């Protein structure tokens, strides 16, 4: 089987993307933010406490014939940017893009963090790293792309991420009509639960490569691009008027600026993130001050390869027996 939907950016910056998932008998379809980063499908749901929703859709276990309480199960998460949501579970059928598994956990949201509520268009999330790190207890469960995997023709997804534009989720093939050149592919490291890699160095616009290895996790989840921040010093010196700012929690420039490229190595191919993917506008309505895409890891304590650099590059999630990432241009 071969699964094959849109993922469209939530706004104009692209802050997220989202993904429509049918969820339940007859489908409840909801829009959800896929995650490479974590590894709960969670919903925005009839139990959700009530002043916690703001205009998300929500899935009603009670009005799909296919759903079943899974009893004495509960679930509880905090992501890095100190976002949190708790819940119970259900078991249901879930289909992507026509790819359906049946008895997916479908964790149900009792609450949710003001960051959540506040995104009106983000249903909830569906992870898509390795089972170990899901939430659900006492019995842990595993994610879409692991109940899936033994039905797929080939036992891969791909994120094929626009930049201001849709893009592509694809399971179980990889569409060799959506990416230039070959792919090149490297070791994943499944230690912490994470697409976990290691460029092999960057470039800052028309500079010199340095080879550097700089480990990090694959994560569509996370809008920026989070790296060492020697990295990031040496992009931003490139930029008249950059400074970090303790205010507003990171580098910014001048609204006025032409951002260079940046480059990441892949092996021995290199990935060009474009300047303008690097914008992300003004820090407040009407601000000459602009926010910039390439930030610090200091104190995240990993660096994140997020919606910044993957959107650069057809990205595959090889999850056979030993897991590998590839990268193509396109």
């Amino acid at each position: 089987s071969t699964g094959s939907a849109t993922t469209t950016p939530i706004d104009s910056l692209d802050d997220a993307y989202i993904t429509p998932v049918q969820i339940g008998t007859p489908a409840q379809t909801l829009n959800l933010d896929f995650d490479t980063g974590s590894s709960d499908l969670w919903v925005f749901s009839s139990e959700t406490t009530a002043s916690e929703v703001d205009g998300q859709t929500i899935y009603t276990p009670s009005k799909s014939t296919t759903a079943k309480l899974l009893s004495g199960a509960t679930w509880s998460i905090s992501y890095g940017d100190g976002s949190s949501s708790s819940g119970d579970v259900y078991t249901d059928t879930v289909s992507v893009g026509g790819l359906t598994v049946t008895g997916q956990a479908v964790e149900s949201a009792k609450k949710v963090s003001s960051s959540f509520t506040e995104d009106s268009t983000i249903d909830g999330l569906l992870g898509l790293a390795f089972s170990t790190l899901n939430t659900v207890s006492p019995t842990q469960q595993k994610t879409f792309f692991d109940n899936a995997k033994a039905s797929l023709d080939s036992p891969v997804f791909t994120a094929d991420l626009g930049y201001h534009a849709p893009g592509t989720y694809n399971f179980g093939f990889i569409d060799t009509t959506a990416y230039t050149g070959s792919i090149t592919y490297t070791a994943v490291s499944t230690k912490q639960g994470f697409w976990e890699w290691t460029s092999t160095g960057y470039a800052v616009g028309s500079g010199t490569f340095k080879s550097t290895s700089i480990d990090g996790i694959a994560d569509t989840g996370t809008t920026l691009l989070y790296l060492p921040a020697t990295v990031v010093s040496a992009y931003w010196a490139q930029v008249s008027g950059a400074k970090s700012s303790s205010s507003v929690g990171g580098y910014v420039f001048p609204c006025s600026a032409t951002l260079p490229s940046f480059t990441f190595g892949v092996g021995s191919a290199r990935i060009v993130i474009p300047g303008d993917y690097i914008d992300f506008g003004p820090i407040s309505t009407g601000s000459s001050s602009c926010f910039g895409g390439i930030q610090s890891s200091a104190g995240i304590g990993i660096n994140i390869f997020g919606d910044v650099a993957l959107k650069a590059a057809f990205v595959v999630f090889n999850g056979a027996t030993t897991p590998t990432l590839g990268f193509a241009s396109k």
